[PDB]
């Protein structure tokens, strides 16, 4: 078995030092993509420790590896739902902690449980979306369509399902109460990456940023917790332009199959999942301008220090302006035939 062969390494070789990864592992500028994905699992120990997790929470260190390659075996390998965004996800997640100090803004335990549902959030993920549940009237469908964030909730019960196996409950010493605790803390969090929830709280979200954090505010830290998940969730649009541009290719792919296999079934696919029809800058660009964009600027408005970001996803943006013309053919095609045409 090869996952017991990584196990045994993981555990009795010892949790590497962060900046070994990367100098700039800890920065902004870091692209968490660029790691090899056999090392990515060392690296969310790495984290884990680097945060303090580990000592804070007694986490049992067999445990711990379990639960990590667990939770890495546990996405599938869509072009953009797999391990990799997991992880990328999660490395944004210890640069907020790194970068914007999060302790002056949420609990110990709220900030443990972001970075646990950034490894979880799209877990067992099969590259197709809610609609899609429903439409193919999917096993996940007759769960949970009545509740609605069916994907959401699968992600959720996958993470309890892996806690659930033996020996990998990394919080099963946890006191009753804050066991309870970080597993609700997961269920919010996760259900906070369902696009139709973040619409619906970002009035609310708006609200808090207007009035100001107020650290004793319960509501607050679940609005902030939703957004930072968020920020997480898309985090590969604060790289450069290289990163914004490959996880286009990728996200675009995952819709495109899902949208072959609507035809196939003989639906409409929406516009953006529908080959023939998807005009890539133009929804890229929208993708920033209403949901990117805003999210970043939420970010920014309620930490100072996220300024960069916010300002290299609209630069980013920008970028996508002055390439679409690319996707216009002037003159002839690089094969110099006019054959696409019949
Ligand atoms: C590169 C990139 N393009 C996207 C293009 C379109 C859309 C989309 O759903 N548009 C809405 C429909 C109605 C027109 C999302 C895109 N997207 C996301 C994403 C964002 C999410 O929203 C929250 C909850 C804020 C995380 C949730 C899940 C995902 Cl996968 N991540 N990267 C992307
Ligand atoms: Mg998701
Ligand atoms: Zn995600």
């Amino acid at each position: 078995s090869a996952m017991d062969d990584e196990y045994t390494k993981l555990l009795h070789d010892g949790i590497q030092p962060v900046a070994a990864i990367d100098s700039n592992f800890a920065s902004f500028t870091y692209t968490p993509r660029s790691l090899p994905e056999d090392d990515t699992s060392m690296a969310i120990l790495s984290m884990l420790q680097d945060m303090n997790f580990i000592n804070n929470y007694k986490i049992d260190c067999p445990t711990l590896a379990r639960f990590c390659l667990m939770v890495k075996k546990g996405y599938r390998d869509p072009p953009y739902h797999n391990w990799m965004h997991a992880f990328s996800v999660s490395h944004f997640c210890y640069l907020l902690y790194k970068n914007l100090e999060l302790t002056n803004y949420l609990e110990d335990i709220e900030i443990f449980a972001l970075f646990i549902s950034c490894m979880c959030h799209d877990l067992d993920h099969r590259g197709t979306n809610n609609s899609f549940q429903v439409a193919s009237k999917s096993v996940l469908a007759a769960l949970y369509s009545s509740e609605g964030s069916v994907m959401e909730r699968h992600h959720f019960a996958q993470a309890i399902a892996i806690l659930n196996t033996h020996g990998c409950n990394i919080f099963d010493h946890f006191s009753r109460k804050d066991y309870q605790r970080m597993l609700d803390l997961m269920r919010d969090i996760i259900l906070a990456t369902d696009l139709a929830h973040h619409l619906r709280i970002f009035k609310d979200l708006q609200k808090m940023a207007e009035v100001g954090y107020d650290r004793n505010n319960k509501q607050h830290h679940r609005l902030l917790l939703c957004l930072l998940m968020t920020s997480c969730d898309l985090s590969d649009q604060t790289k450069g332009w290289k990163t914004t541009r490959k996880i286009a290719e990728l996200i675009y792919k995952e819709f495109f199959s899902q949208g072959d296999l609507e035809k196939a079934m003989g639906n409409r696919p929406m516009e953006m999942m529908d080959r023939e029809k998807a005009y890539i800058p133009e929804l890229q660009i929208s993708f920033m301008e209403h949901i990117a964009m805003p999210i970043y600027k939420l970010l920014q408005d309620l930490f100072p220090k996220a300024a960069e970001l916010y300002e290299r996803v609209a630069s980013n943006r920008e970028h996508w302006t002055k390439v679409s013309h690319k996707f216009t053919i002037r003159g002839l095609p690089s094969n110099n035939s006019l054959d696409f045409l019949d």
